[PDB]
């Protein structure tokens, strides 16, 4: 699976990536990571796909088995760089799903890439809601470079949501363990300000300038008031839906791949029949 690992130059900045070079038909999938973590967060994910798909995951700046400093930039620079490496890999059309808050990269992306290029988009487990008490907090602490790493910890607490999940507590403790205040603080500062200036994912969402078929797919939070929102949302628009997977964790791709898979194909299959 580093099989399938490259690097090339992006405007700036060498960014690595994960492309399977699968000579098949299209949609190609884009797996988008969340803020400071890798590819390896899909490695399940890749394999459940990787027959039948082309597979591309892009590791953002900064990003990779070997975690650098970089200049200061955000989602919409996220977004450049994907579809950087898209054109370099003449890639055409492309179904995106993001983790967590790469989601903001996957909206924008929709939106700049527009509805032929990436006619739908799946979105997994992605706090809809504008941000509670101890989630702002959590931002808060990220981005104090006294308390980020206490930021961390209470972040992986929610994540695991009391599991002793094997491969979750892995990719949290080792995967991520190279990642730093110049990543985390970063993660708190753009999320911060992506809620702030877009309300919240769901009002990004809704104001699209061509909406389109859209899937939440989650298993955490697990509360009935947030399987509500989702639901209402989806009442109020028929391009949304949602499917609540029921792992253990904040990361299904890890803890339900195939669940994860078999939400992606079905996505995949309606592109392929216009």
């Amino acid at each position: 699976t580093d099989t399938y690992l490259h690097e090339t130059l992006v405007f700036d900045n060498k960014l690595s990536y994960i492309d399977n070079q699968r000579d098949t038909d299209g949609p190609a999938i884009l797996l988008l990571p969340g803020w400071c973590h890798d590819h390896r967060v899909y490695k399940y994910l890749i394999q459940e796909l990787d027959a039948d798909f082309r597979v591309i995951v892009p590791n953002w700046r900064g990003h990779g088995l070997s975690p650098s400093e970089v200049p200061d930039f955000g989602y919409q620079e996220q977004v450049k760089d994907a579809l950087e490496i898209l054109d370099q890999l003449g890639v055409e059309t492309f179904l995106p799903v993001s983790h967590s808050h790469g989601g903001w990269v996957l909206v924008e992306l929709l939106e700049q890439a527009g509805p032929e290029r990436a006619p739908r988009g799946i979105i997994m487990d992605w706090l809809m809601w504008a941000p509670k008490p101890d989630f702002a907090k959590s931002l808060t602490l990220l981005k104090d470079p006294e308390r980020w790493r206490e930021g961390t910890h209470g972040l992986f607490d929610v994540w695991l949501d009391g599991h002793d999940e094997k491969r979750v507590r892995h990719h949290l403790l080792e995967e991520m363990a190279d990642y730093g205040y110049d990543c985390w603080g970063r993660s708190g500062r753009v999320i911060e300000d992506a809620y702030g200036r877009n309300g919240s994912p769901m009002q990004m969402m809704a104001n699209l300038t061509k909406t389109r078929p859209i899937r939440h797919i989650f298993s955490q939070p697990t509360e009935p008031e947030y399987e509500k929102i989702n639901s209402d949302f989806a009442e109020q628009h028929p391009w949304f839906s949602y499917a609540k997977l029921g792992g253990p964790t904040h990361f299904p791709a890890i803890d339900v791949p195939d669940r994860a898979a078999v939400h992606i194909r079905e996505f995949a299959t309606a592109i392929r029949q216009g």
